[PDB]
């Protein structure tokens, strides 16, 4: 009657090497807690066989494509295996920055002003009236695809059309007001919000590249005043529930010059390396790594 | 030589019986179009083995849980088989009536006034204060679980609210209370980028009218609106958008279905037929949109 637990790790995404390390750390925390867990490198073993192999429960320590995007969660729902983190809808929805924003926006949650663009709209429109479309956003701006890659900063209009030809490779592209920073991240564990962490990237984007730079620095405590922390904590929780997330995740948020926070995204299978954000926040919150993973596992049912 | 096509059908959802008819029909339409197609009852055959059995492409003719909700789509994405209809996100999002609405409201698309209630608000709030939360919506009201008849009611008087709320909350932790609309209902089939002719649905024994009776201007408006609604949720391949009118003729989006009925007497076949297509052409077009 004790559960056999698959720790899914590695995979075939560009984040494979981080995921190897996450799943390795998860596996050893689970074993420390006395969980009957086993490493499963999904690159070499088909996720569709987990049930055949005797597993009762899955801890997902994969990242990126096929790990945090709904596809693996559908496999697990098909097999009727319980698993960690968010379900099919939320896992997928969180990869789509346009629909994430629209949900948050319809709930009145704060996001930076923006304009989205289809293809049959990119094509239609004159470069010149593309800048009228965005003028109301002021300057500077960020231009990015809706699903990093093709991401770009813009300082005045002449520069815009270039960034827009990059981007459409991707029927949806986003054009938003540039925010000053700093950037913060808020880990969530079940219903509990963990201490926020301020992120300084080695200069401009905290993109995929700055998640293999040994430069990026995290601060926890973040340095926010007590009141700013409570507002950020309540906001992150709202943003997470807004998208139907469960188990655990990480909400990323950006301050602007006005001092207010703006929601960027929710990550539904965060890094779990000893150097990673959720473990960092969890330690500051008073949990050991091992307790953290035992608790994530308990939040799967 | 030719690609082999699995028509997934039947399954174990409540809709199994309808799906067997959908699939029987899809299979005959695909063979008639020249496609090398095979019926596959997913009750007996695990979808996870479609590739090892030699299938190249999948026509999805399953309905309900496990067919149109993203889980099947996830398996197929993992196997990297091309398949008909919407991807994971869209298939799953369209089962969440709350978030579907939120996405449509943020784009300025028309939906009926409503309020959302979570289980915490319930439990915390008294019957009288619940009545007050929904007073602005008037009467009558439709009460339903946010997730996809099960647990749905019509509330005609404030004193019936609590009970409707009780039932709904036994199916979900998210519940919607919506303003009743006086109708009629329409359904708009989408095929790739083409909007097919709308159908009018007259509740009672239900009557289906195609053409719908709308004027050319109204039909054109509805076609544009349906196509916006469908793109708003990231649908592709094909689908059906359900719309309703108020007494003034304004249109309101209800939902999008990402694996419609394909029986000889289903709505999408009826609209295709009015558009000039045989059922065989319809299904071949749908498959061709899968790559
Ligand atoms: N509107 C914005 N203003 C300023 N910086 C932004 C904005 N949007 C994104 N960024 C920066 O770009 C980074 C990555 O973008 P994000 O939308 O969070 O998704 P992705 O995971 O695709 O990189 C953030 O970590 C942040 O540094
Ligand atoms: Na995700
Ligand atoms: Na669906
Ligand atoms: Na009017």
């Amino acid at each position: 009657m004790a559960e056999k637990v698959a720790v899914l790790l590695g995979g075939t995404s560009a984040e494979r090497e981080v995921s190897l390390l996450s799943g390795q750390a998860v596996l050893a925390g689970l074993k420390e807690a006395g969980i009957d867990a086993y490493g499963v490198d999904t690159k070499d073993f088909p996720v569709t066989q987990l049930k055949e192999q005797g597993f009762d429960k899955v801890f997902i320590a994969l990242h990126g494509r096929g790990g945090e995007d709904g596809t693996l969660q559908g496999v697990l729902e098909f097999l009727q295996l319980p698993y960690t983190g968010s379900g099919v809808m939320a896992s997928a929805l969180t990869m789509d920055k346009l629909r994430t924003k629209l949900v948050w926006q319809a709930l009145g949650l704060p996001i930076s002003p923006y304009v989205a663009l289809n293809r049959q709209q990119f094509e239609t429109l004159s470069p010149e009236e593309l800048v009228a479309c965005v003028a109301k956003l002021g300057l500077p701006l960020i231009v990015k695809p809706s699903h990093s890659v093709g991401m770009s900063k813009v300082d005045h209009a002449s520069e815009l059309q270039k960034a827009l030809v990059e981007a459409f490779q991707d029927s949806d592209v986003l054009i938003e007001k540039w925010l000053s920073g700093p950037e913060f991240t808020v880990a969530i564990l079940g219903d509990e919000v963990l201490p926020s962490i301020r992120i300084q990237p080695p200069g401009v984007f905290y993109d995929y590249d700055a998640k293999l730079s040994d430069k990026t620095q995290y601060f926890c405590p973040s340095g926010l005043s007590d009141e700013s922390e409570q507002q950020l904590a309540a906001l992150a929780l709202q943003a997470y529930h807004a998208l139907d997330c469960s188990g655990w995740g990480r909400v990323d948020v950006m301050q602007d010059r006005d001092g207010h926070f703006y929601l960027l995204e929710v990550n539904t299978s965060p890094g779990m390396t000893s150097h990673s954000l959720v473990p960092m926040a969890a330690r500051q919150y008073g949990l050991s790594f091992s307790q953290l993973v035992a608790r994530i596992l308990m939040l799967a049912d």
